[PDB]
């Protein structure tokens, strides 16, 4: 199974549809396109 394994740090871009991490706004906004679907706000807000 999965396992949300990570190294020393954490990004300050992440998704939550496919939960990656990015180095730039610019990819994970572009990356966004992708999904291309709707989904609520979900748990751990912060
Ligand atoms: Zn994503």
């Amino acid at each position: 199974g999965s396992s949300g394994s990570s190294g020393t740090g954490e990004k300050p871009y992440e998704c939550k549809v496919c939960s990656k991490a990015f180095t730039q706004k610019a990819h994970l906004a572009q990356h966004q396109k992708t999904h291309t679907g709707e989904k609520p706000s979900g748990p751990s807000s912060g």
